[PDB]
């Protein structure tokens, strides 16, 4: 037995397991399982320190799932929002900044903002919007008037639609990765 | 999509994730590679969380895996020790009692009062020595006789030899499951 060789074959299946559970956790997400998403999110956390070294890929597919960890957290060792965190991987991965992009960075930074006057937290939603940012959005913060039509249109629910549509991207691109399909062919045997 | 399969899909993945864990565990257990045997544990600890209902099988595996934990941390919500908790799995498992099963449970039995006194804690080594049985081996805690020629042939070094073998055929048995069979040949393509 080589030990070279085995820790090798360890380091593909870790592999195989990190997009295994980025498709599961996508799934979770879009479906709003919040307790199969919690159960995926912990299994894709511990499975990734079975990494030490990682492609373009697998960067991209970890920060995706770091990235819906935030958004999921959104209204729940960093003086920052889950909401914050997200903008900051959302920022950083290694991806097209098109439109899709933009609309679901601008819906996070003003709903960073807004889940805090949700909670009835005013204090934190200025510290919030001082980090991130504007003398009409200080008024707004400032009145408590966590219902303004601009909140209307830059919603909770308008967030999670556009973040909804890229996840179906996520998917579609990796429904074909080794271990789901070879998952789904033996389901689709018996059946 | 439907949403049964795809739960299918995932509870089959799962079961190879696991399978997977379990060779590596039982690999980092021989090896004596202590991070390597930490990280694997949380993974399969995570993964199987993943299923809500396990096969005779799928049951033996995790119980073999809870006892290398146990008896990893040996020298380090119950109010017993790890070696009497490898115990309680050790005579609970779904497996033959063979003089190998026989000689692993006296050896652990005995080691678990002799870490408590390596450690200088000869209060709960009487109190292990309570919980699990005679006169002559509390004669022996109470004079602190670590090294009482009793305890040289029921030694820490054979009860991790006699385990070694254990898992030595576990390792075997295991070693042509899917995950590690598909990983190999990826790894043996390049080389
Ligand atoms: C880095 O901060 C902790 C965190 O985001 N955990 C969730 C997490 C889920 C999935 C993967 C692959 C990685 C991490
Ligand atoms: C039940 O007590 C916690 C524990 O033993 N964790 C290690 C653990 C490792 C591997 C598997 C499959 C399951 C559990």
């Amino acid at each position: 037995e080589d030990a070279g060789l085995v820790a090798e074959a360890e380091a593909v299946a870790a592999g195989w397991m990190l997009d295994f559970l980025c498709l599961s956790l996508c799934r979770a997400f879009r479906d709003g399982r919040s307790e199969d998403f919690r159960r995926t999110r912990n299994s894709a956390e511990a499975i990734i320190h079975g990494l030490s070294s990682l492609t373009a890929c697998q960067l991209r597919t970890i920060y995706i799932c770091q990235f819906l960890t935030r958004i999921a957290a959104g209204k729940t060792d960093e003086r920052i929002t889950p909401l914050e965190s997200a903008l900051m991987i959302w920022g950083s991965i290694e991806k097209e900044h098109d439109k899709l992009h933009e609309e679901i960075q601008n819906l996070i930074k003003i709903q960073a903002i807004a889940v805090c006057m949700e909670n009835g937290n005013f204090k934190e939603a200025e510290e919030v919007f001082e980090r991130i940012f504007k003398s009409k959005l200080l008024m707004i913060i400032s009145q408590k008037d966590t219902f303004h039509s601009f909140f209307q249109h830059f919603s909770y629910n308008h967030m999670m639609e556009k973040i909804k549509s890229y996840v179906n991207y996520v998917l579609s691109e990796k429904s074909s990765t080794f271990l789901m399909k070879a998952a789904a062919k033996v389901v689709e045997s018996k059946r």
